[PDB]
């Protein structure tokens, strides 16, 4: 029982992605369990833990597919767990969710100003850049090698269905960036004056595959075919531990009607389906590099991110969980 | 200088799209020469080539890419021109157009019923098929081999900006069809699922490449990647005279509001440009057969169908110049 | 009705592949229609016909893979046909079938030699060689370049289930050739040490596809990864005609005790399946030149081999048929 | 120099393939030197350490080329060496080298079925899935994946020459999963119909390659042709330490007979040579994971494996080593 | 016996490589047929025709790579061999070499502007376009986009050992074109920045390889890689009759001086040997088109150019032998 | 300020290329820091501690792009600054100096030496190695891959346009290997024939990239194209640490009169520009393996390599900045 509205009311605006972008969500997670642990009304730390438990079961039942929602959670109560299992009163227990909360959330803007520094020594004087869907940390790269003083341009794919493409491109303007853009089918028609490819991700495997907004996996794959890196920017937290011990990463299947609108589609005959992947799967082959803020790494490093970050955590169950 | 309503109406309209599709385009263009001829007010033979050719010419310019419309028009034309200028008097003329075009008319017919009818054999009971944009030569391919009591399904791409596959999806679905309706962007996670691609085509060039709907190269490249078969179906008169002699296809920029509608598009930026190419060029080593209403051929075989009917017209300029 | 007991002993050899080989069943079927007409007991020109159709029929459902077969009873029946019927009287029709049995007989014989001929020009001094199954044609090239005393190894790959290959190892021993036997399985093993790859032919349709014995794919495939060329040594009657039409060759599935004897095989359980196919399908992507008693081509001339001496044939029903 | 009889029975065992299999032959190496203890007459701690060596030796040079065996000699012979260097006296080397043995045997045993449990995870309801040999790691992927309902069908290639397809597809039928059984020619004719590939290994290289039966390496090819996940089960003393420093596994040459029966091969000329490779290489680009019983890698993190559990024992000599 | 200076010297300017460059040798040749015609001192015709069949010898056994060479040698015998044989007296003998030699010089100079003309169209403004050794036909291409105002820039590979690459820097800059200059090394460090490839041809075989100037196989490799489109620039002349029957072409081994001048190799190891291929070979993959005077066609439609040009005198002996 | 000549003439020995090779460079720099120690005039410590900034920034600004020599130079001079930041005289000072350099120069030769007899192992009896440039540590493999009695022949490429492959060829040959010697154009053309590639390295990325002597990355792009093992042995000192956090190595531009001869070049136009970069990159997919003096690598754990040595250095600015 007991559960505050911020958390149900940012529950509701993941899953009906008002609050989008891994990152994002990730940080708003955190965000929710900090307002939890700042407003409980509970007397004792055994049932703040237990509020803590349920708010962050709410949390993760939203969307499956960017593990940096997990991760922040994660975060979060592999602290809290270890707070109220030493045997801390009410108010340590509620300052230590409070803290790794906001720990958490600083480290992920932190970690993205980083990604942007170290990747845009990639990018260089007249690049033209192809991005899609809207990423902080592809954006991040983007902004800083316009602040350096690198004249470039960016080809923003309106990335279907959902328009995130939109946001991308009005952002990077509002910068000063110059911008193109285009329909996500006319990626290879411009991958020949393409000199580089910028992405974000949601999660990434332990074998180096990158699970990204659906139509990632084809710019990746004509950019290869063109000989144009491939670069992914991705905080540690886009890792995805249970990869690690064989999972398959989930693949979101959102509502018909973000694809063909309610109005039209109730019009439509019974015999035809409509799919809708909010994303797909990329490669290590295809990509280049993976700019984390720790550095450039090749895709099938990973392995190694995972292992040192997360790995210890496999043998526990979560730490919101009986 | 004397133009019956028809003709230019049928331009506006295939400017528009209103009229559209390679061979539907060419129909209309052959139909508008035949009204033009049918109602012409002329007396002197002289007076009617005249009509003739500045009717063939508010034709030509209307779309470039889909050279099936230049082809109807000379198919016409060279008729038209050889009668006049052998001497023939005001009616016989007359006739000479009216019953080119309708030969052109009923020999299209004709050739997408064939293709329909080779391509089918091609398609395997419980084949998937991916297909792009509406095609009516592709798209008789898929309803003969369902007619055939293959149970197919195919899977419809949506085909940005000015969204084909809603037409493609709903006239599969009315003859019985199963159809699975997707984001371009989804192509290559579908791909593993899919058992053939069959899309249709504007322009096939001397070398074999393919000119198609913008997003059809994509397609293409990942469906071999997997080892998709990738079929074109397409009628003789899609294939470019003028390659054999180092043309290259002109591609059609259509209008920025086809992608961001024009409400929206004025509130944007100017260092924001949209580009909306309605076509791209896929290559011969992508694609495994094109069906003809002669038959299948490996792409490179293009030069031997424009050999042996159109090479002949090279040495001559346009049939409905000065 | 009457049909001779050759014809039937014939038909069973095919079957049970004591007569195998594309080439050599092609030259029996032809010699059972031949041994058919000089047998007869029929009065009528009407009677003869009626049983050399019939003759027809049971050669060519006998294994339906290998075009030769159908091209060879072809050959010999259009022209019978055409006698009948111009109203040839008897003993002219009974020619007609006993000198296009013995005149496609002989053009085989050629053929293959020829192919011999051409074929091995592109066999080099010190040349190793890897085939697969038993091609009489892929064997003219090799002895034919032996003879040439250019000084070549061939790898023979023992071409399960039937074990084709051994007949193989030793007809080119018994040349002088030195011989390297190996499973299947070694081949990419052994492509880095092999220069050049010879096989056969069963079918090979119109955009240049080649369909030959169970494994020639995985030789073309490793051949083309390591740039080793691949010839295929085909007679001009085992292109396909009806392919251009749009027509798929059918892989024949035989009898899982071609894998696993009868005696084991009956104690094994239900629920494992034993699929036997004996030809596969190479792409023409892999296939560096077909060599034809005509000549060698690319693989996607082959459209203009089946232009020039089949299309012809195809706007008709069978010769055999009613 | 007195060697009890089940060292030289395990042994001949191991050579005659009657014990075959990476982990068994290990573990049967182990069971050895652990019989070689138990039932020793040795009276000082330097006969039993000078009897253990000469086991060592003699199990070592049997087959070459599964590293299993020699990191089994190894995993017992480095801790009896370093209790007989520590001074231990007698039944404290014997007892080191009996339950060095035991800890071997029962860590290869949980390594299996934990590759089991990873590996399932990668296997999706429905999978159609091709092996290749008979490889107990692989089959505890598939086994696992059957036990957890997901309806899978497994495709077994024959494994030709010693044809250990058959003890494959009986044990898999065994379980009531249900096997498609298929000559090694036909992998790439049935990979368009497969979803996941599994298979075993006997040696894995510093950079990723991994050594397994003959053929491996071509169903690998295909596989990756098709976008078809190749993946690798492999406990992690299957890598293979002296790769580290430059060396290269040796490929086991078997007796010609396996493919040929001596009857007949003793009837065939001598110039043909049967060659008979027991492994072949496979790249690590072709290779999507290996499943260890740590967890799931890329083929490239083969040389962390190696660093973090091998590294130490290059710069030593093998420890049965004078 | 008995042959005038001209055609000794120019025998030893193409040796020399004084005369160079296919389509010039070939020139040269018909014209030194024609001097010997012109200035013979023979008084039979069957006098001259034994002339012109010795001159014919002398100028085939210069440099054999370049097929230009004896298809010139043919054009002009063939018709000598067939005036003689016919029953012509000396004059009518006379004037036919003489004129035969003018058409074949005419036509050569006539097809290159035109594949000039034909190649131009293939490039686009802006377009920076590498090219390869010296080779008037692609030189043609180069130099028609220039004067028709695209601005182009040409990326000129030095061309080891012999430096033609100096001749096409200096001959494209004195047209005005912009040139960069680097070493044949440099070809994929500037492939991403190259749009186009245009270079030459000696000799094009029946299934579209491509033999030019050493190194022409690497740069095709890249530009592949890159998607940058190959354009082989070639007469049909350069098309190559007698790979049509299985013939390869000689590759010239020239003399190891070439590349170390005899002054530093002769202070050489015995043990290092210098080799020096003048030409490598291209398959046809890599080629995107072949633009020859009569069109553009895909690389495997050079069967067809030889069929219908040169397939005809295979049967026959070369026209100048006994 | 006071600079000993040594320093001096090491930097205008670097910058001519007299010292070359990126291993000798990064040891004459050291040895130059060595000099300028030993030979020191300073009283304080600080005066010394100047002369070493110094003197490393003269040594630095002579080349860039191997970054052997700033790793040199570093090595020395963080022991250096630790010494004199932790208060040390100035004897002790410059011991740390003179020793520092010493030891890195030891290194740098047992790393060569290792390299050698790790490549070594695997060379194979028999093998055709091709190699580019003058690199001391690929030598290495060779040169102890033939005093293990392999009877190898290596394929030397002239290297243009310095001409690195003569000192190789000659080299090579001093200690008995057969060698043959080729231009940069022909690596393809002699690719069927080559067993290895063995070349050497100037710096190795973070997600292993290998910058080398202009041309390598063709050689290694055909090498992929023939399954030929590119091996690249290069010291640790190779590896990049700049590149872990996005720099991106610079490429040398030297002068043209290296290309073309100053006498020469002066005769030539304006619109004529030499492009004369002395390194390109080639991608890790390309490289089997990396083969450093601790081992055998995949290229992409390169990563790892920088983590464990280099990692710790990138929070602080360079050891020789004030
Ligand atoms: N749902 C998933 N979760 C994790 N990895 C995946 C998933 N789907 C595909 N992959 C991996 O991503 C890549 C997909 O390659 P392909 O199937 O060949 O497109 C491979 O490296 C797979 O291991
Ligand atoms: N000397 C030659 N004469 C004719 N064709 C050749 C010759 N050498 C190679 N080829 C062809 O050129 C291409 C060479 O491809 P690869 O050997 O894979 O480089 C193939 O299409 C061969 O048929
Ligand atoms: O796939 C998406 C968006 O998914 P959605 O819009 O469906 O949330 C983004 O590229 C990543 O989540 C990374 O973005 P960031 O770098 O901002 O985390
Ligand atoms: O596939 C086979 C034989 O199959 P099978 O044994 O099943 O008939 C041979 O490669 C071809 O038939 C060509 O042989 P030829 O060159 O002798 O025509
Ligand atoms: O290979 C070369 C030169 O060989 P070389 O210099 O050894 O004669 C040229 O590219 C072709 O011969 C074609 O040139 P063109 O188009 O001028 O015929
Ligand atoms: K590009
Ligand atoms: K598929
Ligand atoms: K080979
Ligand atoms: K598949
Ligand atoms: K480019
Ligand atoms: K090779």
């Amino acid at each position: 029982a007991m559960i505050v509205k911020e958390v149900y009311e940012t529950a509701e605006k993941i899953k009906s992605m008002e609050i989008r972008g891994a990152g994002r969500i990730a940080r708003a997670a955190a965000q929710a369990l900090m307002i939890q642990a700042e407003k409980s009304k509970a007397k004792e730390p055994e049932e703040l833990w237990n509020e803590l438990k349920v708010a962050s079961k709410i949390l993760y039942n939203t969307r499956p597919t960017a593990v940096s929602l997990p991760n922040a959670l994660r975060y979060v109560m592999h602290r809290v767990k270890a707070a109220y299992l030493g045997g801390a009163d009410l108010e340590t227990l509620r300052f230590t969710a409070i803290n790794s909360a906001k720990e958490f959330i600083y480290n992920s803007e932190k970690a993205i100003e980083r990604i942007g520094e170290i990747g845009a020594k990639r990018i260089e004087d007249g690049d033209i850049i192809m991005t899609h869907c809207h990423s902080k940390a592809a954006i991040s790269v983007m902004k800083k090698a316009f602040e350096q003083g690198k004249n470039i341009k960016v080809i923003v794919t309106e990335t279907r269905p959902k328009w995130q493409g939109k946001i991308t491109a009005k952002e990077l303007a509002s910068y000063g960036i110059p911008v193109i853009y285009i329909v996500d089918s006319a990626a290879r028609h411009y991958m020949k004056m393409t000199d580089k490819v910028v992405m974000g991700a949601d999660s990434i495997t332990a074998n180096g595959a990158v699970i990204n907004k659906i139509g990632t996996s084809l710019i990746a794959l004509t950019a290869k075919e063109h000989r144009v890196w491939v670069m992914i920017a991705a905080e540690t937290y886009k890792f995805h531990p249970a990869t690690m011990l064989g999972q398959l990463v989930e693949i979101e299947m959102r509502d018909p009607t973000e694809v063909i609108p309610e109005e039209e589609l109730r019009t439509w005959p019974k015999n035809i389906e409509v799919w809708n992947p909010a994303f797909d799967v990329t490669p290590p082959e295809y990509i280049d590099v993976i700019i984390t803020e720790r550095g450039i790494i090749p895709p099938y490093a990973a392995i190694d991110i995972l292992k040192e970050e997360f790995g210890w955590a496999l043998k526990y169950k979560e730490p919101w969980e009986d």
